[PDB]
């Protein structure tokens, strides 16, 4: 049986729980679920309604367009998820008003053995539920979506990569280097000879230099956040001189 | 029949095309697909393999861990999608090395009637395919995922909101205001009386003031990017004075 010491449980509150098949049935995350490294358990506010038409939205006070999620079914779904999780589960709401997710934030979230993710729909949820039920608000980026399910799945995928057993250049805060595979020549473009050389140290340094160059050209602000090693300073200076020559 | 003037077509290249049911079968985006406002068409590199085991990965030159997507099946899938799209389709690769997506970038991407989204798996794709097949590289945020499918779906959801007919505070670059619905009192927390007043102008100003205050407290850098109106300057100064009193 598969070693699952640091397994993670994620409860999800969603009006569309079948969306989560996209991560629980496919690829690396699908394998993680099958092997009990990751468990994703969903509760649907619709199931906590009592009226004949299973109403899950409600009108905002102060008017204006759009609906909000109805409080009672959503609150009851959240409470049921909390009771299942037991002690220690952090409840997260996904929205553009939340803390912006980045890889550092992913590594922080990955320290939790249990998370509950609340997925908003319509124009969102009652502010007082954020006050009374939510521990942390997070955003996956500065854009607006129709639902919090894709943000929740994005978060789950990102943190799952840190669960031991789930995997077979962002680690040092740099963009990735270019990668090449067969064929050796593709529409006249050749693989850099260093990658064919079998010189492991030259390859390492080429890849690091490329990561530094790419970060400098595309995302220079990311370099400001780093304390570069002597080697990294040298390779970046080399890259900048070559770019400039 | 449903007015579909500015309909959008999105071609997707993915080893897991069934993931896209999460947006094509549910909610607002699901309705958009059913009503022909949005079309999502998928091609799977696996279908373009010729060997007995339908191999879709390949070893990176220069070694190191991980595999890349195999060039020939992926390239052939991309070419097939391009031929289906005909003239004018922008081909996008999703990766952390791409231009960071924000709502302005969403509105730019939404001007395209046709997009093709290439979803990487494994450690990614050959750099020369980016050179020869990809028009633009985009990132949904500074974090690493197991696949480009969730980024692609995130992009599709975000741009779909701009298609006329798909919908029933980021517009001015501010965070959203708090929203309230029934009941009037929730765990001792009351709805702000202004929202019950029926005074449309006071409600508008309260909501705007809240958006300004929330943006200032949580995301002050976002204010630097705005040219505030006289009213917005006044309401922000009011909010800051109250916070400080
Ligand atoms: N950028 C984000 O992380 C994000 C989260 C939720 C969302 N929409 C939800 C929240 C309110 C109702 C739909 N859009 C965007
Ligand atoms: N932040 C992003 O937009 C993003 C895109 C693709 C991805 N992973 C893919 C790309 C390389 C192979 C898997 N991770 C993250």
């Amino acid at each position: 049986l598969v070693p699952r010491g640091s397994h993670m449980w994620i409860g999800v509150i969603s009006l569309f729980p079948e969306m989560f098949k996209a991560i629980t049935e496919f690829g690396v995350t699908g394998r993680a679920v099958k092997h009990n490294l990751l468990k994703v358990e969903c509760w649907n506010p619709r199931d906590f309604t009592f009226d004949k038409h299973k109403t899950v939205d409600d009108r905002p006070y102060g008017g204006g367009p759009g609906m909000l999620m109805m409080v009672q079914p959503l609150r009851d779904a959240i409470h049921t998820a909390k009771a299942a999780a037991g002690e220690g589960a952090k409840v997260i709401y996904l929205s553009p008003q939340g803390r912006k997710l980045d890889q550092g934030g992913v590594t922080e979230l990955a320290q939790n053995q249990k998370l509950i993710l609340v997925c908003g729909r319509y124009e969102g949820i009652d502010e007082r539920l954020i006050q009374t039920e939510i521990d942390e608000e997070w955003s996956i980026g500065d854009y607006v979506l129709t639902g919090g399910e894709l943000p929740a799945m994005t978060l789950i995928d990102a943190v799952a990569r840190f669960i031991p057993g789930v995997l077979g250049s962002f680690a040092d805060g740099l963009l990735d280097c270019p990668h090449y595979t067969r064929p050796e020549v593709l529409e006249g473009l050749t693989v850099p000879p260093v990658l064919m050389s079998g010189h492991h140290e030259e390859i390492r340094k080429w890849r690091l230099k490329q990561s530094l160059q790419r970060t400098w050209l595309r995302r220079p602000e990311l370099l400001e956040g780093l304390a570069l090693t002597d080697e990294q300073r040298k390779l970046l200076k080399e890259a900048q001189a070559e770019h400039n020559s």
